[PDB]
């Protein structure tokens, strides 16, 4: 009885590397406009980043930065990605260490081995209305473990603004005292749509690339394992948010595997 | 003869490469500074970043209507459709250009866009016959095309004031509390521009990302039409030939030229 239709052949308006299209084969709810689409990190009120170049830890290679000699691979202990730009294998998935990709001040170019967040989008991802989830975010290919997906982009705001956001739903914590968030709720990029997974088939890892303010890491998704094409996209919120959010809806993930339904914690209730 | 001794100065930091060559003498390829495409700082600056202090338009078209609040801050948009400044565009007292921003409603490729699409023309950095290095156009270039960024190190009036070179600095123009860009220990293809008494090119204010009045961005656009192999220069300006007179004279070669020992002489000799 009911059509796919397309209702937007670029959420990010150009913005991104690549164009992502929104569709609709569910239901009658137009495409989603009520936060403003940023492709890069932005501020409300200040967040004194530190930004002074002679801060940067960089490297004097003279190479594309596959040597281990290379001082930025070695603030992560080694630079973890191969050479077409995926993690290496034996990435720490469970606990991923920090990256810092080569910057502005090292001597090397801007193509080297070390700047595939930096680089942006390079799959081909859509927008589109889950089942039961909202929006949600696929892929149209295939994408080999370890690929980069896109970053969680967002309004970057302090522990006390948080604490007063009425929405809570598009939060994003960045670890390491003084800390910040993303929220992703008044300005967010593809990623505010990503849907959590009890299974996950992405995973966060911690960035830097034009600064070195260890308060303000980026937040780049990975492909945990090989994703087939039109599967959805998904990461493990994490107990704080389910904590939370578990007494006003409960995860439609549908996994075999999921610890956030309904049935998983009435099971849990009783099991004590 | 002229030799190729380098591939890109800029590292591949540009959207295009810009070779270095050198005819004329055996002087290698420059790198007593770091080459930066974008504006950096040492010292903090705090550039007003909030998003919400942007002006920014509504429109869901390609921004080349008149209601294009972003091109009312200047009067009119100035680009026409190819992303060139009108012939009308006042290029002696040219006005601060708002280009559209991560605010606007309007879609990246959207005709306010210029100068924070980067580098577009091909450009080659040369060894000239008098003034050290320079750069010249690889291809002709129309009147009111934009060409390059004057890139460099925020710095203060203060600091400025104690800069031992002070021979890559660009004003500011500031309100209350002026700024410089110095390209000396940082900069980009525009730091090798030479000055010329008969200009090819003018620089204008820009802002883009950001709307702190304090901190311009200075883009260089053709004055008039360009022919391949043309040097590159604009007008430094008496502060920098006030200072530097004394030490070196003008070898831009024109008839008109006005910073020469030559016309030096004939000045302090009408006296
Ligand atoms: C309240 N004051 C604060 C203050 C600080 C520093 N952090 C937080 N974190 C936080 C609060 C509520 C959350 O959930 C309702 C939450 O979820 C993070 C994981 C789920 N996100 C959803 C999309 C991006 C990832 C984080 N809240
Ligand atoms: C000393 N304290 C300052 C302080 C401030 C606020 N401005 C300046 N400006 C300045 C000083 C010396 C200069 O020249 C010797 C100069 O040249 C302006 C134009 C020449 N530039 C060369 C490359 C880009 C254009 C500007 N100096
Ligand atoms: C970051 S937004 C994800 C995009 C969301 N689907 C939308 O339509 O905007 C997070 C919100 O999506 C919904 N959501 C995400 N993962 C879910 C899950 N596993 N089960 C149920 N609802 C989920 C909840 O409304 C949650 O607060
Ligand atoms: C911003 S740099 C331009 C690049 C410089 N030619 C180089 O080789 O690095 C400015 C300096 O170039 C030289 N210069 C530029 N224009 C000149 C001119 N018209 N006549 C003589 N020297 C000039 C002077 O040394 C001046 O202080
Ligand atoms: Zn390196
Ligand atoms: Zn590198
Ligand atoms: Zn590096
Ligand atoms: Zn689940
Ligand atoms: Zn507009
Ligand atoms: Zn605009
Ligand atoms: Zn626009
Ligand atoms: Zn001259």
């Amino acid at each position: 009885i009911r059509t796919e239709k397309i209702i937007c052949r670029d959420v990010a308006r150009g913005y991104e590397n690549v164009p992502i299209p929104c569709v609709n084969g569910v239901d009658g709810e137009p495409c989603p406009e009520d936060y403003k689409y940023i492709s890069e990190n932005c501020e409300t009120s200040t967040m004194n980043i530190d930004r002074n170049i002679t801060h940067l830890q960089h490297c004097t290679c003279v190479d594309d930065c596959s040597s281990s000699n290379c001082l930025c691979g070695q603030l992560s202990i080694r630079c973890w990605y191969d050479k077409d730009g995926r993690l290496l294998q034996e990435f720490n998935k469970i606990e991923p260490p920090l990256i810092f990709e080569c910057n502005q001040a090292c001597s090397c170019w801007r193509n080297c081995k070390n700047r595939v967040v930096q680089s942006g989008i390079k799959v081909r991802l859509q927008l589109y209305r889950t089942a039961k989830m909202g929006w949600g975010v696929r892929a149209l290919q295939t994408i080999p473990q370890g690929t980069f997906i896109c970053e969680y982009v967002g309004e970057l705001i302090s522990d006390a603004e948080a604490d007063v956001r009425e929405d809570d739903s598009y939060l994003f914590d960045l670890d390491n005292g003084e800390v910040y968030c993303i929220d992703a709720r008044y300005y967010g990029n593809i990623s505010r749509f990503i849907n959590h997974l009890c299974d996950p088939n992405i995973i966060p890892v911690r960035v830097f690339m034009l600064h070195q303010d260890l308060r303000f890491p980026r937040i780049a998704f990975f492909s945990s394992r090989d994703i087939r094409t039109g599967e959805e996209l998904g990461f493990d919120y994490g107990d704080r948010f389910w904590d939370i959010k578990s007494k006003y809806f409960t995860c439609q993930c549908g996994s075999e595997k999921c610890k956030h339904s309904a049935e998983a914690i009435a099971l849990e209730q009783s099991r004590l």
